[PDB]
């Protein structure tokens, strides 16, 4: 509350470490379907269905400009991505089984550089 602060953790590295993951992702062999906004005149569906649309491209260029106030709005959109990739896409699916194993992927990494 006012005046009264748990000890400040160090934050300074946080960006960098954001970007480092993100070029893991983007270098996943699986990240084909995630690398570029999916194209709403060329696919059936998509633009109604799924509210707020989200890819690595977007995510990197938000990350590089700024658009991120902390690591949890990063995460929120990484997430974003794979909530997506579940809404649209069967489970029994080439996408399908890419957005599982790259959700599974970031998770790992996301626990080992920042809990």
């Amino acid at each position: 509350s006012m005046s009264v602060k748990k000890p400040k953790r160090d934050d300074s590295k946080d960006l960098a470490l954001c970007s480092m993951i993100l070029t893991e992702m983007e270098t996943h062999e699986d990240a084909w379907p995630f690398l570029l906004p999916v194209n709403l005149k060329l696919v059936p569906g998509y633009k109604k269905v799924i509210k707020k649309p989200m890819d690595f491209s977007t995510i990197r260029e938000k990350l590089s400009s700024g658009q991120y106030p902390n690591l949890e709005t990063f995460a929120l959109d990484v997430r974003l991505v794979f909530d997506n990739c579940e809404t649209f896409n069967e489970d029994d699916s080439d996408i399908g089984r890419a957005g599982h194993n790259m959700r599974k992927y970031f998770e790992k990494k996301w626990t080992d550089t920042f809990k």
